[PDB]
């Protein structure tokens, strides 16, 4: 009943940590994640975002253990287990355990100019199953998650299907909603492919990757810690978070009759906060304009550095931090000390040379300049394609200036690069993941809940749940040349007006 | 150059008091201002609301003292004198001095009820035209507001001015922004009413009181500190703040040519969570559902108690609480302290212990019982492109609905005779209903070392929902309803209802989409 | 399971009110509490120190319930009952319960002057009484706290013994600890002199009111409480009581046998903090020396106004505000709006009169000029191994030397004329001169899941001063002197020469060591 | 006027930027202090103390900047230059830029082990000499430092003087203080051994590296960042600093007659909190007992590794972790990423694979046990009384063995002896705010004072140091509840023996 540890822990004070956690904790996979930057670069911009993935992961273990201790203390029909509490905790903590260096670059353009196979989500799997099939964790878990292969390996899979599942996605098929009760227990019932779990315990999917809205206890931890680290302020506080917990339940969902996640509905307000203040910390802190341009730096040292640099997977192998994704043991050997691995080696290979040349312009700050942005509807689309129109109507708009103020090609050889930035709430672009949320009426002690009305979003959000910024990194000589740089950004405003997107 | 006192403030760490503004502190009048709760009965459901008009209006003089400081050392040609930062920040200190008890129930529901003639803003400028010809103040003032009888008064009218005064409220009328530019120019000339300066100090109206966009110093004070009272999180913080005064211009606005406070435009979301933050605090905390219940037994108490609570004026005549504001020295005998004297007067009129049956029920939290709520967009209020109409609809229908289901449901009137109340909270940003405070604020580009913008018409599309305001409407019933739940549950449904019956709301869901 | 309500507080974020606690919250007696500062006149110098008695006793509340719940979970040998958690629960919401108005000058100077019957722990006891015997009170914990009158009055009486008994401090008495075991265990058996309860939950009376170290939860919530609203840094930190509260056990206590509150020794030092944090926050705030000043006018206006402000008591008789301790319906009229009674009387008699002068003295800061303090070890006041005597030896010292001053530098009786009164502060730790509250805390090594300890002799040679109690001695002069320095710093230098020549203080120095 | 950047900080909320600062910050040497822990192994007790040096670089240049321009803003007459403001400024900003990947046990136990030359105040003015003399850093300053060498050398010279000078140490010489006026007023001319500056900036020396009274504006940001990064509680707040920098004069010291910081006497309760405070993170954070523990293991695998791992200096000659301080260019390459070099490396030696093993057993919690504890007044006596302990503990555990007949279960159990020494900064014996000299009143020359010799008495204990002797034993231990007992009961008699301890 007294936790193993204690662990000071600077957004809830504390982080109780019960046996057998501590086993987990006490892994080289897990410790590894110390060495991961929770914002990737974004500490170049905000000095004090420098906290781990470690810290985030012990916070949203602590988050997913009391919500479904809470729970089980509050509905005793739910018939929670200890396995299901401790499956959904470890589920909490191993989401992250995957990630590369600089994840979002790592899995972003570094995986896309490189055709890496497997992304974080991927990697946390596998290693999840590592972990659990030690002989000294199983030692530890099988009084809990099963002391038979079937027994211990259902619960391995209830783990990571917590993780990578979207057991409800097929409640949004066209017309599901308007079937008929017996088409629809009938679907709901032959739709149910998660194998380490029955229906029955549909609710524990809300908890820690919650496909349907977001609001799963990463969020919540992510949201309150990236705010205090970064020091802009959100309506979504740690007081806002236990208000949650005091007014949660599982309830019926009318659309499926699967158990789900439920607020009360004075908490809606509370709900909101937390998709609004997801596109609040992408625009203020994690998509900032100038950690974007240190990323391109980054992004073309990792390319270029990538073949040269080498990590001992399983048999002994070297594989390159292009193919480390192939061999869970190479991956487990990477960090973010992968820009020091190219700042300190001896390789004089053209290659490594110009990877060194970029890491020491992002330390000398010889980064490109801001040459205008704009911020837009996405159904004024109907993202890549938009980036390719802009820039080749900038591009002629530009060439008209340089001819009709007889400039010699000064602003035709000008170098720049349009690139965007999705500022959303999560999920699609017209959608608030609050519209998507289940709610309760009244102080229940069978409960059916509900949706929001369509006047709530009317009443109280923007009509889209996403926008995407625009926006021009030049080379850093126009910082020297602000009539020029005025051109370009006279161009961009232009561009945007000239397809529709702005109005002047 | 040292302040006189250095005060412990929990939004800001410290306030500096420069002389003399010490003695304007130190003034009965002010003091006054530790016995009003800045949130009025907000302490009934948030109980750390209980900080004082005087820690706020501190809080508002620091603010507009370090802008107008920042302002002259960043813009020298702006001619701010000693005199302006005075009257700026003297104007900041004093803005609230002219509360009544339990303000906007005194001046709301109150005043209404009672016909009552001035309101705080009126009350506010007759105290201080009273502090500032104090002998005793004008010695200690007139080294910096002048001298000659003339000059002195000239300072004082600024000040009030600052208050007062809706310069800028012409630029929006007729169509003065289609004007040609020229007479434009003219009409600005000739349309300036303000005496206590000229034009070329119009920007300092934005600071105090800023009723074109809500933008002033006494806003960024109140969020901050109602925000850390009440323990409700907004977007605007002690950082966002600092972030303005660090990125803050002079400018010329582009629509009157008159100079105005403008923002850098990287500032633009900063400056929204400002609307967005009032409208927040006022669904949350100020018209808290069970807050608005306990007002309407506080103001039946103050009414029925108001003819025999007296307070002596000017020349020993005594006033009833119903006629205070007619005599400013009767007024500022006032405080919240009217609740416990209600409480413990000695008087048996009948209308006395109603008043202090009134305040019993909220000790014993006697109070209505919620029988439900709905938001609703104020456009929804007729058919053509009415709060008052949308409260007796509403009450009318329940009545119908509650019939239908007393008899449906063989309940012998026990529907019928549950007694109801329909009421209505205005939750919204600070201006229209239809206007982003944000589309009202100037903004500048770059890192300039002239001619502001406003933003784009996309910025609020983007960004902001179709109706900067929304309409709560929400019924209250006997207590006794606590302990009959299956009755209550009944009203709930026909309050939904009637919503739906009506065309004000449209039905909670059964899926997303 | 489900709480019935969940109240912000800006100290925890929430407090959590099971039924049926919520029915003594919503007494007249409890939310008279709203209108008592917590740290009476401590505001008019940290202005944000306006936090409420109710505030305090939710918090405190919120501790002791939090605590035996543990207890009650981590050692079910302990048999602690719903009872014993709800009679501790309350005790420890209602041990404040009976404050007067300005509670530490009501209780302090005015009773001395005014040869006032009780304090505020006696009217507490009275009050407690009153509010568990209300019919509608006793029909709601008749359940939890007993259906027979003898077991209700048992239960009453246990809430009313955990606030005033002192069953441990027979343990210090005597030889006692030097006694044969045998005939200790005998003397523990015949001393245990507590009605509701037995000896084997004694360990219940280190919770709310602990006379043997100080170490309650009130304690505990005061200094965090006073901390942040004082903005005054102190080393006990919601992290610390959160420590506190997950290595806390009951153990045996070496000395008595009886069983006692440990914490493990890990938590010593976060221990040693909460005496250390009491006499940081009297040096800093609550005997702030401008407080003091301004107390001894609060007093003046007491005492002159006490016969004419009158309070009608049970039976309709009228009591002063002299004698409101006589009947507990009378006093519970009262509140900290007696000033502004005082301001706002009619009466013209002389008294009167000088009560209201004094208030106003304090709302236009006529308040006395500093003219010097320092500090003393208690153990100075005599030459054998007298605060008051302290007092009066500085004043007669520092006349003799100003009058030495004044015919010397030829100053024609500007010295020898200055009005001045000498005050003393002491600031102590919470128990007696010589003892820090952790030499009496027991505590407990290893993880257990049985005997506790005492701290080794070194912990306090190592960690703390020799003495717990430091006095501070200071002079209060007329306010001119304000606008004269030259005879200002004569004075000063009078009370530190003083100090030196009567060897209470050793001087300043010219170097280190 | 404007700042070039306003950059978001945790403490302060912003540290302001002014030009030319921003080239010195956007320098290779000064983001190297991104990847270096300001608190070291913390992180494995406290994992949140994973701020950098960085972070309080930028925190400590802010309070010099705002101090000295408030000192010149209020005291004129001190003619405080633009040059002396960024030449304290930069001294504060670099003072941090010479330590090595855990500089604590890299300048300890790895340094004693290894014979290393240099410690981090050395390399500190090695690289401020390297960045200073860099073509575009002497470009950009070269307006407010001079333009000539001889005036450039001077304020590069005070900088490194601001970090490394103790220009106050000789008034503790004995019998200083009693020696008549004339002598003093000669010694003190003759003793200004200070080459960037004349006495009349002495003031300057308490602001950057206070060797005096240890309060420096350096103080004051650690004790603040690493307060709010541990969660432990101290009385020195950030608005106790804003206190300090709203009462704070230039005043005559009354024993040496140079110009010295001073605080208002109302005050003092407030600088005593600097000292007190540095003693609570000792006690509770920096030398927490299984840091401790965890410190034991990275020495081993440092000393182990380190003729392995190489880094490229000046003349692309490679030096050894063991040798780095002999190189700046060599040095500069060095990071906390080392203990990555270590876990990565292919190197198959029988020393780098016990290296890896002491590592890998860090982060499988396979750290030693605790064998006991007990505080100690110094003045009872640091390195003898834990060989002493050692030894009587060993003799102990011996009689034991045999009165109990364990046939050497006792005898063969393996422990060290650790010593942590818990104080206030300054000697065993003096509390720094004795050492502080205060002002009285509202001066707008004013000659200082020390404290009464009763303020300690009446506020502080008797020593302003205490010792914690600890035994870190095997971790086999674990499972030996009886056999640990013993350790820990002969540690107690160990010390009750030596008079360390009394019944
Ligand atoms: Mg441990
Ligand atoms: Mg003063
Ligand atoms: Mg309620
Ligand atoms: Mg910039």
């Amino acid at each position: 009943m007294e936790p193993k540890h204690i662990i000071n822990d600077n957004v809830y004070g504390t982080v109780k940590v019960p046996r057998p956690i501590d086993k987990l904790i006490d892994t080289v996979e897990f410790q590894r994640l110390r060495h991961l930057k929770q914002t990737g670069l974004v500490y170049l911009v905000y000095p004090n975002c420098e906290h781990s993935r470690f810290v985030h992961s012990l916070g949203t273990f602590s988050l997913a253990y009391a919500l479904v201790d809470k729970l089980r203390h509050s509905q005793p029909s739910l018939n929670i287990t200890e396995s299901d509490l401790i499956c959904t905790s470890v589920a909490a903590l191993l989401r992250n355990v995957g990630h590369g260096p600089f994840s979002h670059l790592f899995d972003g353009e570094f995986a896309k100019r490189n055709g890496s196979r497997f992304k974080h989500e991927d990697m946390s799997i596998l290693i999840i199953k590592k972990i659990m099939n030690k002989p000294e964790i199983k030692s530890e878990f099988a009084c809990i998650l099963g002391e038979t292969d079937e027994e211990y390996a259902k619960s391995v899979t209830l783990i990571t299907e917590l993780i990578s599942g979207k057991p409800f996605d097929f409640q949004d098929m066209d017309g599901f909603k308007d079937l008929p009760a017996d088409v629809r227990e009938e679907t709901v019932k032959n739709e149910w492919a998660i194998i380490g779990c029955g229906p029955e315990k549909s609710f524990l999917f809300d908890v820690v990757s919650n496909s349907y809205n977001g609001h799963d206890v990463d969020k919540m931890d992510y949201l309150l810690r990236d705010s205090k680290a970064s020091g802009v302020g959100i309506t979504f506080s740690e007081s806002t978070l236990e208000r949650l917990f005091n007014h949660v339940r599982v309830v019926i969902d009318p659309n499926s009759g699967l158990k789900r996640i439920a607020y009360s509905i004075k908490c809606i307000g509370d709900l909101k906060a937390i998709g609004d203040s997801r596109q609040e910390l992408h625009s203020k802190v994690y998509q900032h304009k100038a950690v974007r341009f240190m990323e391109t730096l980054m992004v073309d040292a990792l390319i270029n550095a990538g073949d040269f640099l080498k990590y001992k997977g399983s048999n002994g192998e070297l594989y390159s931090l292009k193919n480390v994704t192939e061999d869970v043991d190479a991956f487990l050997k990477t960090t973010d000390y992968v820009e020091q691995e190219i700042l300190n080696s001896q390789i004089t290979d053209p290659k490594m040379i110009e990877a060194q040349t970029a890491l020491l312009k992002i330390q000398r700050r010889e980064i490109g300049c801001k040459l205008g942005y704009f911020e837009m509807n996405p159904e004024n689309a109907t993202a890549a394609e938009v980036v390719k129109k802009v820039g080749q109507k900038m591009k002629e708009i530009l060439e008209q200036m340089d001819d009709t103020e007889e400039m010699d090609g000064k602003l035709k050889d000008i170098q720049f690069t349009v690139m965007h930035s999705v500022l959303g709430r999560g999920l699609d672009d017209k959608t608030h993941p609050i519209e998507r949320q289940i709610f309760y009426d009244g102080k229940p002690s069978q409960v059916v809940g509900f949706y929001p009305s369509e006047d709530y979003v009317i009443n109280n959000c923007p009509r889209m749940a996403t926008k995407w910024e625009i926006f021009v990194m030049g080379d850093r000589s126009l910082r020297k040349e602000p009539l020029l740089a005025d051109r370009v950004k006279r161009a961009l405003q232009l561009a945007g007006e000239s397809e529709k997107f702005l109005t002047p």
